[PDB]
């Protein structure tokens, strides 16, 4: 029987993107008549799967799983869910039912911009490599810099919180004096605005900076925010409607993407005294 | 085996995140699963969350949901045999685990006028919120200990745009030295408007923020603020559920301690 109740495992709340998935989730559910249960786990098949199980045994009807995984991964926890209908919001290439961001745009998209502003030495900022998300966003990166022959001039890579960001900027100036840093979260990028200003760096007229999601807060940062936008709000608008799809007629596995785009705010410029004025 | 159900305010807010990450790492350590209900504002729809968490057959409760006691009891009443704390309550009720409501007011104003300060601002949080109006009372009361008046008042929601629209409008209408605001997120928004309006922080106006949730120590400048530790919440919130699981006697409300963090923020006035 059917219980008009959603089961959502996510990762860590404590970072902003997966809270705000959640909040989205939840408001499409409501407006659709339904209650949402909210999971949260740390990494592993066996964490996931544990999850699932519980709320399958309260019959729940549907089940979203924000959290990151690899291929092999993903199959076992979509085996576990038996014949109830999930979906899956972080996940490498799979044959899952996925609603994902499109990965690869979002850095291209970074890239692109940097590139075009003139910028030839570029760091990036990684999320944890064990991250399915910033392994992909990483390659986007390498692979959009090598199609206009860059390499970039660091690669450091943080843990998606602010100190992160901080701590792994202040050591890429260690090193050297890129003119524009890719950052894989908003959070670490806040991190490395500080690391910036802190160690005498204008931004953006020394050093540009690119952040990723559009947080809630990141307009507020000082200076406000250049990123790219993963609209939370339609990402739960339509694995909410999915699910829906998914119970009136079991389907196939599908992976269905949704558009990213470049929100421009105050922290990107041409590099330093290319237009000294 | 045991279930523990948390019925939240809006998680896109840091604090509330956090503190449902400090009670699942208790949960977990301690062998228990924790499902969680997000919750609207008012007492229906946290007895909406109550059903559908005791439709998961948990075995115990804890309401992460800003009430009025007389809400609260009524909330206690649909949660029927089931243990239930609360932790954002006014009056607090028996059991509740919360942190001190006037202590972080009360340090907050101290620290100010210790460095001189006399020209004292306050951004509140919207005043529905039980802990907004306590810290706003709490506030007012303790710069009265000094015969001083807050220089203004301004109503922010929680959010950094609020922070940043509300100190645009203060600075509308004149000329603080130093802002207390009531969340870090507010802070934030609070920080840029000073920088974009060229006041600088501390030298010219000094700001306190409140929660220290995660990021505030990476805000430009680092963020001086009350610290109310959540990891401790969690841990102690979750004990005490287990304690009335085990033994139903009833216990006093619990009050947590709140502590000021000294960061970059605050500066003797510009004299
Ligand atoms: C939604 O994708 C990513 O999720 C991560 C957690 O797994 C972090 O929150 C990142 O900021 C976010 O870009
Ligand atoms: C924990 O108390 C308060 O909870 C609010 C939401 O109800 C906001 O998150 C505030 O920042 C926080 O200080």
């Amino acid at each position: 029987k059917q219980s008009h109740t959603i089961g959502l495992a996510t990762t860590n709340l404590a970072l902003h993107a997966p809270s705000q998935i959640v909040a989205a989730i939840k408001s499409r559910a409501s407006q659709m008549g339904f209650n949402v249960v909210i999971s949260m786990v740390e990494q592993g098949v066996e964490a996931c799967k544990a999850a699932v199980n519980s709320l399958l045994a309260q019959r729940v009807d549907g089940l979203i799983i924000n959290v990151p995984l690899e291929n092999e991964d993903a199959q076992a926890v979509a085996q576990a869910c038996g014949n109830v209908p999930v979906l899956f919001l972080d996940v490498s290439p799979a044959p899952v039912n996925s609603v994902l961001f499109d990965p690869h745009e979002g850095a291209r998209l970074g890239v692109e911009h940097l590139v075009a502003l003139g910028h030839q030495r570029i760091a990036l900022l990684t999320g944890p490599l064990t991250s399915v998300s910033a392994r992909l966003r990483f390659e986007g990166w390498r692979q959009t810099l090598a199609q206009h022959q860059l390499q970039p001039i660091a690669v450091l890579h943080g843990d998606w919180s602010a100190l992160s960001g901080y701590q792994q900027t202040m050591q890429m100036l260690n090193e050297g004096l890129p003119t524009a840093l890719l950052v894989a979260n908003d959070q670490m990028a806040l991190g490395a605005l500080r690391a910036l200003s802190e160690s005498g760096l204008r931004v953006p007229a020394q050093v540009s900076v690119v952040g990723y999601d559009d947080t809630e807060d990141s307009a507020c940062f000082i200076p406000p925010l250049t990123t790219i936008k993963q609209d939370f709000r339609l990402l739960g608008q339509t694995s909410v409607n999915r699910l829906v799809q998914l119970l009136q007629n079991p389907s196939a596995q599908s992976p269905q993407l949704l558009p990213v785009t470049l929100v421009k705010r105050k922290t990107t410029a041409p590099p330093e005294n290319l237009y000294f004025q």
